[PDB]
């Protein structure tokens, strides 16, 4: 099990295709970081393309309430999409676990900037921010550095 | 008249509406791509000829055809640390593409002590897809800086 892009197998992007391909060496790797300070004292585990969960829900990136253990799913990796500039990859994990007071009760949604650090394959991953303010499209965003965002 | 907001008016996340102002210098002014299209970008301000309410054009130099690729009315804005990005929705159809969807444009706005802003440059087009394709764009500001 690997990502999954928008449309069925074949008329799927060959962009973003060539885009997985290319972030294969991340698969095996995990990420984590704990923010906040008790209300929100958060642990936010992610991971491209494989279970960031211990729930098999196909996370592609939880968060975990310190407090209560109880997990979130944030994105999954089976609504994935990628695109790239110049020294920048953007990740997105949609399919999240649906709001109950917030944004439409629209499901939750990821969106990772990976910048380029041509001094290390993978680090420095942090959360930013949430969006939760809006009807629509709200999103947590996190940023992490990667060797292979560069050019 | 400016930039809308998904929600009502007044009632638009704060932290966009922060942004809308953060960028209020660059509302007035006019940036253009450096082929066979010309493209023209503006901040919350009409960027095409024909009141059409374009915030992104991409112009057919061979025949002056200008296509709406996202309009201001149907913006999107959020930052992270050095880098902020704006998307404009709405653009015309597709006809023969991306389940004939309306056009869309992502600026990638890096930061850059150096300018105020500069560098505008189109960086693809992703057209390839059953459905969410949009038109990329980068460019620089000292006010994509924190
Ligand atoms: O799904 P909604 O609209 O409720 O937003 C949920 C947020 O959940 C995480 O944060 C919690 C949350 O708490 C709500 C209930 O689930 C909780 O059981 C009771 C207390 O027993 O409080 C409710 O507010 O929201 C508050 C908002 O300030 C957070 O401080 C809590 O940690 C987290 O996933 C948020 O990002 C998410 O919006
Ligand atoms: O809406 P569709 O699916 O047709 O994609 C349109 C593209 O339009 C711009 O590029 C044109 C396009 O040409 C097609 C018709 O739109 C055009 O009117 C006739 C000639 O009169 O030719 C058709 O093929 O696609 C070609 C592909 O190589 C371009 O070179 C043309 O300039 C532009 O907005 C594209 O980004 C857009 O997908
Ligand atoms: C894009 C897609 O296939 N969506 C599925 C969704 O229906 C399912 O509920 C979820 C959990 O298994 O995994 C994903
Ligand atoms: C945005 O403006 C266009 C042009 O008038 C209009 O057709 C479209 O419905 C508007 N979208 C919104 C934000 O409702
Ligand atoms: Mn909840
Ligand atoms: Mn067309």
């Amino acid at each position: 099990k690997t990502c999954d892009l928008v449309g069925e197998k074949g008329k799927e992007s060959e962009k973003e295709l060539a885009l997985l391909k290319r972030l294969t060496p991340l698969f095996q790797k995990s990420f984590e970081s704990t923010v906040g300070q008790s209300p929100d004292m958060y642990s936010y585990v992610f991971r491209v393309c494989r279970e960031a969960g211990q729930h098999s829900s196909g996370a592609g990136l939880v968060q975990i309430q310190k407090s209560n253990g109880k997990e979130t799913v944030v994105g999954r990796f089976n609504e994935t999409q990628i695109f790239q500039g110049s020294n920048w990859i953007m990740l997105i994990y949609k399919g999240g676990d649906e709001y109950d007071n917030h944004c439409g009760r629209e499901q939750r949604r990821a969106v990772v900037m990976i910048s380029c650090n041509r001094h290390t394959l993978a680090d420095n991953f942090n959360p930013v921010s949430e969006e939760r303010g809006k009807v629509q499209d709200c999103f947590y965003l996190f940023e992490m550095d990667s060797s292979l965002a560069c050019s």
